[PDB]
C-alpha cells in the first residue's frame, strides 16, 4: 500500500539514475513476468501522483517517470503481450481471464483517476500528452454500465482546458486522437462526446476567423501573429481524425497563403500550418466524392479547390524559409501521387475530371528542390534530420516509378550524386575488408 509505494519509488529511481534500461516500455516488459501484481497496482501509482506528501515529495523528473512507467503498465496489461520490437502470441484460458479483469480494473480507475491526473499536470505538456495515451485502453462500454457519465463529463473538460492552454503538436494530437476513441468507439457515449467536440471546434473556428480578420486588415501585430497560429494549430492537429469540412477552413487558410505569395511577409509557421490545414481539407473532400456518389459539378469544384491548391504549393517552393519548401514539396510529393491515374482503380473512372498532370516546370522545381534540400553538403537533430530528407525523396521516389515527373531527368540527378561510389567505391569497399 506504502510498502508498493517504496517500491514504485525505487523502480522510477533505478530508471531514471541507471542507463541500464533506455526504454520503460523495455523496463516493465522485462520486470513483467516476475512482478505483475506490483506493477499493475495502479490505484497506488495514481496515489504517489496525487497526494501531497509529509517527509520527501517527489521532483517534476520523477513524476514524468512514474507516469510514462504507469502508462506502460496499462499498454502491457490490456494487450497482454510484450511491446512493439520484443513480440515473438497464443494466450491461456488463465490469461485471457487476467486480461479481461485488468482491462476491467485499470478502466474503472481511470475512467475516475485520468480527469484528475490532467487537472493537476494540466500546464506540462510531456505529462498531458503521455497520460492521453490512457484511453485507447480503456473498455468503453463501462461509461454507460457503470452510471460513470459524471466522469466522461469531466474527461471532456480536461481536455477542453487542456486543447485551450497548449500549442504543442504531441499535446494536441493526443486530444484529437482521445476524442476519436471517445465518439466512433460505443453509441451510448457517441452523442455526449460528439456535442463537447463540435462546440470546441466551434469556439476554435470564430477565433481562428476573427483573428485571419484581425491579421489580413491589417502593419502586423505580434498578438495577430499569435492569434492566427495558436487557433490554426488547434484546428490542423484536429482536422486529420476528425472531417472538419462544414467549417470552411480551405478558404481562410487560402487567403492566409495567398497573402504569403504576394506581399512575401507571412510567418514561415502560420505557413507550413495553412498549408497542412488545406491538405487535411482536401483529402476529407475527397473521401465526401469516392464514398458519395458525386455529380459533374460537385467533381469540377473540388479540381478547381485542387488546382488552386497545387498552384499554392509549387508558389510555395520559393518562399525563403526551408520548413515551407519542405511542406510544399512533401504536399506536392502526396497530391501528384492522390490525384494521379491511380484515383482511377476500382471502377472508379468517374474520376477521370480530378485526374492532374504536373506541368514542366512544376517537373522541374520539383526536381530543384531534390537537388538544393535533399542532397546537401552539410547532435540528435542531424539523425532527425536525415530520416525527413529521406522521407522527402521516398515520396518524390514514386512519383519517378510512375513517370509522374521526368524519371530521365531525375536518374541523371542520381547518377551527379552517386558519381563518387561509382568512381572509387569497389577501391573504397576492398580498402575497408582488409581494416
Ligand atoms: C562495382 C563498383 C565500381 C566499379 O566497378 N568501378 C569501376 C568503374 C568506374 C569506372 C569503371 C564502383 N563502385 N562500385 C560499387
Amino acid at each position: 500500500m506504502s510498502p508498493n509505494g517504496n517500491l514504485i519509488r525505487m523502480l522510477v529511481l533505478f530508471f531514471l539514475e541507471s542507463e541500464l534500461h533506455e526504454h520503460a516500455a523495455y523496463l516493465v516488459d522485462s520486470l513483467w513476468e516476475s512482478s505483475q501484481e506490483l506493477l499493475k497496482d495502479w490505484e497506488c501509482m495514481t496515489e504517489l501522483l496525487l497526494e501531497e506528501p509529509v517527509e520527501e515529495a517527489m521532483s517534476d523528473r520523477q513524476e514524468s517517470a512514474l507516469i510514462e512507467l504507469m502508462v506502460c503498465t496499462i499498454r502491457q496489461a490490456a494487450e497482454a503481450h510484450p511491446p512493439v520490437g520484443r513480440g515473438t502470441r497464443v494466450l491461456t484460458a488463465k490469461e485471457r481471464k487476467t486480461q479481461i479483469d485488468d482491462r476491467n480494473k485499470l478502466t474503472e480507475h481511470f475512467i475516475i483517476t485520468l480527469p484528475m491526473l490532467l487537472s493537476k499536470y494540466s500546464a506540462d505538456a510531456e505529462k498531458v500528452a503521455n497520460l492521453l495515451q490512457i484511453p485507447q485502453y480503456f473498455d468503453l462500454e463501462i461509461y454507460s454500465t457503470g452510471r460513470m457519465e459524471k466522469h466522461l463529463d469531466a474527461l471532456l473538460k480536461q481536455i477542453k482546458f487542456v486543447v485551450e492552454k497548449h500549442v504543442e503538436s504531441d499535446v494536441l494530437e493526443a486530444c484529437s486522437k482521445t476524442y476519436s476513441i471517445l465518439c466512433s468507439e460505443e453509441y451510448t457515449i457517441q452523442n455526449r462526446v460528439d456535442i463537447a467536440r463540435s462546440q470546441l471546434i466551434d469556439e476554435f473556428v470564430d477565433r481562428f476567423n476573427h483573428s485571419v480578420e484581425d491579421l489580413l486588415q491589417e502593419e502586423a501585430d505580434d498578438d495577430d501573429i499569435y492569434n492566427v497560429l495558436s487557433t490554426l494549430k488547434r484546428l490542423t492537429s484536429f482536422h486529420n481524425a476528425h472531417d472538419l469540412t462544414k467549417w470552411d477552413l480551405f478558404g481562410n487558410c487560402y487567403r492566409l497563403l495567398k497573402t504569403g505569395i504576394e506581399h512575401g511577409a507571412m510567418p514561415e509557421q502560420i505557413v507550413v500550418q495553412a498549408l497542412q490545414c488545406s491538405h487535411y481539407s482536401i483529402l476529407w473532400q475527397l473521401v465526401k466524392i469516392t464514398d458519395g456518389s458525386p455529380s459533374k459539378e460537385d467533381l469540377l469544384v473540388l479540381r478547381k479547390t485542387v488546382k488552386s491548391f497545387l498552384a499554392v504549393c509549387q508558389q510555395c517552393l520559393s518562399n525563403v524559409n526551408t520548413p515551407v519548401k519542405e511542406q510544399a514539396f512533401m504536399l506536392l510529393c502526396d497530391l501528384l501521387m492522390i490525384f494521379s491515374h491511380q484515383l482511377m482503380t476500382g471502377g472508379r473512372e468517374g474520376l477521370q475530371p480530378l485526374v492532374f498532370n504536373p506541368d514542366t516546370g512544376l517537373q522541374s522545381e520539383l526536381l530543384s528542390f531534390v537537388m538544393d534540400h535533399v542532397f546537401i553538403d552539410q547532435e540528435a537533430n542531424k539523425i532527425e534530420a536525415l530520416h525527413k530528407r529521406r522521407n522527402l525523396l521516398a515520396a518524390f521516389s514514386k512519383l519517378i516509378i510512375y513517370d509522374i515527373v521526368d524519371m530521365h531527368a531525375a536518374a541523371d540527378i542520381f547518377k551527379h550524386y552517386m558519381k563518387y561510389y561509382n568512381d572509387y567505391g569497389d577501391i573504397i569497399k576492398e580498402t575497408l575488408s582488409k581494416t
